[PDB]
């Protein structure tokens, strides 16, 4: 009877698992995580302390926050410790964890929280309701919801544009900062073109460590025209399928997982054409493991991403290392090399 | 650098965790889980076998199913094993697990899958987008989305009514079937009133084991008028706050977690009034543990439910055993007893 109970309560848990992303979204929107980050390690807050520090006016906000805090503790975003009340009952206090750090809006702009907000946004959320139809009828879930792909939608909705670009910028500020502690590959080159570089955050972090290097942040016009400027980095609006600006190396982070094999090869030809001989194409992506049933957080992340690609973009998919090696090979490249990994992002 | 990597990839995993409920919803809607249940234990299917057995017409459905299967395997809904292809590459085959059983629509009507479908339904899904407002401004997330509570909505939307009632019926068929292997409490009584019994599934399972016992399935008119009939069980339409039909015992499963303390006491007075002296009120609910940071599936389940109550219904909440004991005490009851547990549902 013990196996049945473990299996059934897992089923119930999975059936009510929309709670996690939605409670996380609310904790971010209520500034719970930044507030706890402000308190910092080992600084425990009761639900009442947190409503007070947030200056909330709702007399029932403390009990509501308590129930949110309890969700976050179960998913290890927060720790917690008991505090004895006068009448013998126990108050539960909650505290920072390193996870909470990555989900807080660090003044440096580096945060994973905007990534949660783009996926809970009402525009991408509707694509899931057309996924079952996409499988049975063909087509792509997102385009069936909207009659246009996600990038076309962003160009027509400035609010969603900012939400999308901020989620990418937050992630790659964190990731390139840790990448740069272990990657040589930019040291000896005159210039880098970030193809689909979004808001320029990746080059912002590359040039700040290697000034003198000329950064070319290349993306669609509606993305570059709403982006801040770092010195060393010049924004170029364009279309990577039309051409790619020339440089000493080309960089593509989280590009290929959004395009079919045939479209990846079209991007890679324009990259080829844009570089001199004996030059590099630097790719940053997750990699699918050869064995699919792992339950750790790294496998969950890349598996989540592959499902996101399935609903959001035609032909998008996460790939194995052998699948990346094949693309480079088909594109006339002669050397493929997996270099290092940071926060599940490989440099290839 | 190893702690930072574990924390950041957990953050990324949590930020993209809407995937799980939404991919599960699609696997249920595509009949993947019933099909695999039809194949049964140790009967491995490739993505192509599964598209064939489902008679899908989409030439890209096999690759799409593969990516869905991989999600389900990571969350342990399915197992998987490799199969070598002719050219040395490996195909991954997927197979049944006991979890898959609880998420399949067993011909007996017992399934946890309808529970997933009510929470992913577009009507409840919109309440989350008003939760942050509910905390800051007061009110209830669901009522702020719709201007009426969830039960009023069900009475005005027959489709959502059936979706809601089917999720409760599927769960309590499974739960009462296992409860009845270890509960004496119905053996020696003439009749039971199931207050808020929904579609009658719980009494259906009680009377089928104890015929001769008279079942009174009591719920709102829009619920009882769209429900099947089991012998021994008579449906009564009414309002538990107006009165409760009299009987030898009153049964309430998943009622109290939906009402504030003051409304629970109003229900309990009507239950009190409806029973003779020296008689029982039988409550089936989850119970919150005193210590809140557990990460097992039982704690996740009750924590998920408490967040669901927070967004869906005014005043709803999961409770501790001491909180249930207090309600019974305040209601004039003289004996409180936690009896047994089944699939995380306690009988009190
Ligand atoms: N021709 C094109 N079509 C579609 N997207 C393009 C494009 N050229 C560039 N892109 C961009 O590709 C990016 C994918 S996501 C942004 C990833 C960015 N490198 C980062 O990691 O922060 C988007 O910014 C999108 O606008
Ligand atoms: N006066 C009332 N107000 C609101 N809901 C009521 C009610 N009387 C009964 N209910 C019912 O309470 C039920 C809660 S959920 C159904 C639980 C059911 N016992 C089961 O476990 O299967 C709903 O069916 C709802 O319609
Ligand atoms: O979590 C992610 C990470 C990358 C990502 C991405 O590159 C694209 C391109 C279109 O939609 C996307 C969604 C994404 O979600
Ligand atoms: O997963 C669940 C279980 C029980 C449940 C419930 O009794 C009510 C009453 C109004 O909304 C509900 C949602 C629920 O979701």
């Amino acid at each position: 009877p013990s196996q049945d109970e473990e299996a059934c309560v897992l089923a119930i848990q999975l059936a009510t698992s929309t709670v996690l992303p939605m409670i996380l979204k609310s904790a971010i929107e209520l500034d719970i995580l930044n507030t706890i980050s402000k308190a910092g390690p080992g600084n425990y807050l009761s639900p009442s302390d947190l409503a007070s520090k947030l200056l909330m006016s709702n007399p029932h906000a403390p009990i509501m926050l308590e129930r949110i805090l309890r969700v976050l503790a179960t998913y290890k975003v927060l720790g917690c410790k008991p505090s004895e009340l006068s009448d013998g009952e126990v108050e539960w206090l909650y505290c920072w964890t390193p996870v909470c750090k990555f989900l807080s809006n660090n003044e440096d702009g580096a945060s994973i929280a905007p990534l949660l907000l783009v996926h809970q946004d009402q525009v991408p959320m509707k694509s899931w309701y057309h996924l079952t139809d996409a499988i049975l009828d063909g087509g792509t879930a997102f385009n069936k919801a909207y009659g246009m792909n996600i990038f076309d939608y962003a160009s027509q909705d400035p609010q969603f544009n900012k939400v999308f670009n901020r989620s990418m910028a937050g992630h790659s500020t964190i990731t390139m900062k840790k990448i740069l502690e272990t990657y040589n590959g930019f040291e000896g080159l005159k210039s880098i073109v970030d193809v689909g570089g979004g808001s320029g955050a990746t080059l912002n972090m590359i040039i700040s460590k290697y000034p003198t290097i000329k950064g070319i942040n290349f993306d669609l016009p509606h993305v570059v025209g709403d982006s801040p400027i770092h010195p060393g980095v010049e924004h170029v609006g364009g279309d990577m399928f039309a051409s790619v600006p020339k440089g000493d190396a080309i960089f593509l982070k989280w590009i290929f997982h959004s395009w079919s094999d045939e479209d990846c090869l079209r991007i890679l030809k324009n990259c080829y054409e844009a570089l001199a001989d004996n030059k590099k194409v630097i790719v940053a992506e997750f990699i699918i493991p050869e064995v699919p049933g792992g339950s750790d957080d790294a496998t969950k992340s890349v598996v989540h991403l592959d499902a996101v690609m399935l609903a959001y973009v035609p032909g998008g998919k996460e790939r194995t290392e052998k699948e990346f090696e094949a693309l480079a090979t088909s594109a006339g490249f002669k050397s493929f090399r997996k270099v290092c990994c940071a926060f599940n992002t490989w440099i290839m």
